[PDB]
């Protein structure tokens, strides 16, 4: 567990401002959202990180939005680990 939730299958055709807004419109009910990180660099499209500010904020987004039908895609939450190297490790 991790205040940070890293989020993927997220739909690729949808814009990065369009898409941090509506994931603040059904996460913003687990506690308050330090920020949400999209990148449309090729390799971190369909993915994105939400910073919750408490642990148990995280921990209920991810348990209750695992698989959650978002823009017709269920979306898979994982927690963040700090130096786990997901970009280095993703092609």
């Amino acid at each position: 567990p991790n205040h940070t939730i890293y989020i993927n299958n997220l739909n690729e055709k949808i814009k990065k401002d369009e898409l941090k807004k509506s994931l603040h419109a059904i996460f913003s009910r687990f506690g308050q959202i330090l920020d949400i990180l999209v990148s449309r660099s090729l390799k971190m499209r369909g993915q994105a990180f939400v910073i919750f500010k408490e642990v148990s904020s995280a921990t209920n987004a991810l348990r209750s939005m695992q698989g959650f039908p978002f823009y017709d895609k269920p979306m898979r939450i994982q927690y963040a680990k700090t130096d786990s190297d997901i970009i280095a490790k993703m092609w």
